[PDB]
């Protein structure tokens, strides 16, 4: 199985995948079955907006993400989410602390290492306040709610090619936050090694976004 | 490939599957095996309406059914299609001719045999006009709007187990027409031989209609 | 109620309406926390910039009278609500769209455009008097139906939003649809163009991909 | 109609489309007595889809945890606050003390409420002091709990959000998002009586509205 490690303890994990970019060719000459021929449909499909052949490759992912990644991910409905609960299941409790590079553009009255101190700070506050109140006898669903918005959550999520590559286009470009960009550039990565002509042709003629036509 | 014909010269067979019953226990635990405590989960998640698992089993189909079939079908807005272009397409023009034992229980003043006869009649008058306008230089997007509701169409069909089994709750059942029941016993064959533990639990918790519980 | 005629005895007529620009402003305005002129310059940015979830927020209700052959390709749009006539149980009136000699301008045909109009009303009125025969003889109306031609009309009712209704006018307001749809999206950008004027006008300057909209006033 | 929930949230119905003849006109297609009986008719039979045509607006202000459960509900549009691009206003989620009745705890339920308002004022106090030396708004913001309220606009079908009472309305969804739940069918019931009516009586899944 494919895994990308993201941030200081999250993941991707490709989980199934069904079809490839031939799934994308039998729909949209529909018949139950030349590469050059084949490969050249995929193009003309994602130059001339023929996006509904690309729904027919779908793929089952493993994400572990933090909760404010996973809020900006989840926006996504044109695809099906299991996530863990908050209110039942065993958390790891894990959180997101970001490394002092993360701060580097932005000129800080304090030094980057000092935020990183300060964030580490406050989650242990919040985290042992959480087990205080658990102790004396608080339901999870209650003492759960002052964790803070960098705790790892786990979800598995199923998605086609064609809403995939949308997600693509907003959450892996620059203008979405930093820490979701990360997370996108595993998503095409796994993209990519599944469907190589399908990926090849969405940055030719498709892709809207910026970072993928960057970064390699 | 899993293949059953439909009424005289229709089909549906099965393309591609992702997935199985461990596809829902997997994503309901959230985590990447016992057969009695799977089959156990499958059974809780389908009595307490825990409905989202079953979204992470697809599947693909290729139909050949008349277009007042598909027109019914393609009602089932949560999932893909993929069809034959009736402006484009060089089809094969094959309608769809009810035996005379499709009559049988309604009292008619003409023999179900001459009704039969009937709509053949007409079938070649319309196809054979369609012809005369198309050979005549007509487009075949204009010539086509001649040509009856009984003309068999092709399309490819990728839905999740969640959406497969409403299409079932309401097209396998007495309500629905009879030509569509017969299409949706098919889907429920297929259904049953890749993910038998769902569903069994599916017509023990949560299935509505009526010919799944009484035809085998 | 706004009710545009397209085709031989087809319509457009809208029903019910849900906002207007300003309700695409107020859902926009939620997310940075907080006058005509600025609302219209909001408008025109979330438009350029792809910002289209504020847009869902105006709904449209309508009611189409089309052929069948152009509800198919209309109900392959799935990001919205249907409501049609039963061909089973509902007491249609069974009119069919028979196209004019005008229709086959620009094709060069053995056979005159005339010719071709009354060898499609021809087979209309054999198919509608065996359905007829039918009927008369017994035979239930969901077995009957079968024999009626592609160009017989149906109604149906339309809910749909803002974003999912400027992706059909992408699609179906466009010179590579059929010429019959077209004309009925162009009734669709007209109802559209009357309720929300200040989106309709940003959506043929920064986000429509067709042509015919930029062409025809 | 503006319906306040928890300590400083609320439910506000922003504009509607339609009423119990919306639904009525969409089936017809397929009186007082008459159509009241249709709205019966058409729910105890589960023809649904006539109802997709009645559309609601509305404006939440929940905290992050209750919202995290709602939008889950993918068919419906939504448009919250940023928080990457917002200014953060003091304004989250303290339980009373009479949310933790039924639950022996070891500390009184009014020092539950002490603490959750203690942890709030350090993260909220450690988030302004991040902002103020320069970190971004985007990152600054993660230390904050999850009680913190943000603010939505939530553009729901008749049929949706019918769906969304038999799940959330219920003794088995969280206490705190049971409360949205029912300003939701409060609202829904004042606009739509013969549908709601209808609901209660024949598709309606859940305990807590009966
Ligand atoms: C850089 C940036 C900034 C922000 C945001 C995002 C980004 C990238 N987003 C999220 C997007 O709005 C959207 O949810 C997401 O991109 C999914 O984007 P999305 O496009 O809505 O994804 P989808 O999976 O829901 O659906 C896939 C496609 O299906 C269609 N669709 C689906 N449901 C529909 C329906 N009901 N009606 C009509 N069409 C519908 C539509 O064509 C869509 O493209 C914000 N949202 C918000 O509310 N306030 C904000 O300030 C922000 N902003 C701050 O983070
Ligand atoms: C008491 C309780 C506990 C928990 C949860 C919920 C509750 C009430 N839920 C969330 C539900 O799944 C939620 O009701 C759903 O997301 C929206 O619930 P939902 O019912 O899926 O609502 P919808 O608006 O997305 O769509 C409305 C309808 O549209 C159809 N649909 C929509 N998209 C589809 C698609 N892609 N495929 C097929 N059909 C699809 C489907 O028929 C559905 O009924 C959990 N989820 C999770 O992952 N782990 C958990 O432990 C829990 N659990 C603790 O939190
Ligand atoms: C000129 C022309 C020619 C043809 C066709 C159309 C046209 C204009 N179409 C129809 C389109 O395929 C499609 O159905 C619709 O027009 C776009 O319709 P569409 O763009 O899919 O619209 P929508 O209303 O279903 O959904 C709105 C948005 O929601 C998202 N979405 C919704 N459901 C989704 C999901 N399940 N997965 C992923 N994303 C999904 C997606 O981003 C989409 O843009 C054909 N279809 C076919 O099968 N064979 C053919 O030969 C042809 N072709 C010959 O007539
Ligand atoms: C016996 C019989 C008879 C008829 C019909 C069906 C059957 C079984 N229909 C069709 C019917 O109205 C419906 O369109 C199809 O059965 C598809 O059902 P769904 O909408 O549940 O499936 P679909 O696959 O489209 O969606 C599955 C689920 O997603 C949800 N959903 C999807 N889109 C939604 C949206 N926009 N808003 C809210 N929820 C949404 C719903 O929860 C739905 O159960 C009909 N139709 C008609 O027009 N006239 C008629 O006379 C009949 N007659």
């Amino acid at each position: 199985h494919m895994k990308i490690d993201i941030l200081d303890k999250g993941f991707v994990e490709l989980v199934d995948v069904m079809g490839n970019d031939l799934s994308a060719v039998r729909a949209a000459r529909v018949s139950f079955d030349d590469e050059e021929r084949d490969r050249h449909l995929i193009e003309y499909l994602m130059k001339h907006g023929h996006e509904t052949p690309f729904e027919h490759i779908v793929f089952t992912f493993h994400v572990k993400a933090p909760i404010f990644v996973a809020r900006q991910w989840f926006r996504h409905r044109i695809a099906s989410y299991n996530e863990l609960s908050g209110r039942y299941s065993k958390l790891s409790y894990e959180f997101y602390i970001p490394s002092p590079e993360r701060l580097e553009g932005y000129k800080t009255t304090i030094p980057p290492e000092r935020v990183t101190e300060k964030i580490s700070e406050i989650v242990d506050k919040a985290y042992r306040t959480y087990l205080e109140l658990i102790e004396s006898g608080v339901p999870r669903e209650v003492a759960r709610i002052v964790l803070p918005l960098n705790l790892y959550t786990r979800f598995f999520w199923t998605v086609n090619a064609r809403s995939l590559m949308n997600f693509l286009n907003l959450r892996a470009d620059s203008h979405a936050q930093w820490e979701i960009q990360q997370y996108a550039l595993a998503i095409a990565r796994i993209f990519k090694e599944k469907c190589p002509w399908t990926f090849e042709a969405f940055l030719k003629y498709a892709y809207k976004g910026d970072i993928l036509k960057e970064v390699q």
